[PDB]
């Protein structure tokens, strides 16, 4: 348990920076990519975890699930435009893809690491799996792309 607390803290800023030099469509697989930027929204919901464990007992999940909702979509928002900038120089002839990935794409993978650490305590984030299930759907039925289910391969792998 601390040992795990440990490694987290330590290899955070590495993993982040690591799992950053993966994302380029002109040089890695969409595969590649999809996997690679959803590892850095897991980890980012691993941190997320941490900090609301150390929230104070009053401020409740379900006191101000806007705030915590929010919190969730800028993580998107921001991986994202980390992932546009990385793509910003993809010529026709880039491996990964046809399509650099649109925004809906990041936002599925970043509701799917979420709701994945979040079922780990349905006692603290009960409020949140309400949206963030629908949110999937939203999105599922927002873009089928087929790639959809090579986004759900991404999130696979253990
Ligand atoms: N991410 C690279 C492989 C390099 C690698 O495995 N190193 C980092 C990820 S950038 C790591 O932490 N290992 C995999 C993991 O622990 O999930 C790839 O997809 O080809
Ligand atoms: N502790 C985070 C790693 C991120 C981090 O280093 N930031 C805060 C977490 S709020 C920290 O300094 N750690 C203090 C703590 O959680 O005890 C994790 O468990 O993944």
């Amino acid at each position: 348990k601390a040992g795990r607390n440990m490694r987290r803290k330590l290899f955070g800023v590495l993993r982040l920076k690591c799992h950053s030099l993966f994302l380029d469509l002109q040089v890695n697989s969409l595969q590649t990519v999809c996997t690679n930027i959803y590892k850095i929204l897991l980890l980012q919901a691993y941190r997320f975890h941490a900090c609301v464990l150390q929230l104070p007992f009053h401020q409740q999940v379900w006191k101000n699930p806007t705030f915590f909702l929010r919190v969730i979509s800028d993580t998107a928002s921001l991986c994202y435009s980390i992932l546009k900038a990385k793509n910003a120089g993809m010529s026709l002839g880039a491996k990964g893809a046809a399509g650099p990935l649109p925004s809906e794409a990041v936002q599925w993978l970043c509701h799917q690491a979420f709701l994945l650490k979040l079922t780990r305590h349905r006692v603290t984030y009960v409020p949140l799996l309400g949206s963030l299930r629908t949110a999937q759907t939203q999105l599922s039925r927002k873009l089928p792309g087929t790639t959809l289910t090579a986004l759900e391969a991404a999130a696979n792998p253990a």
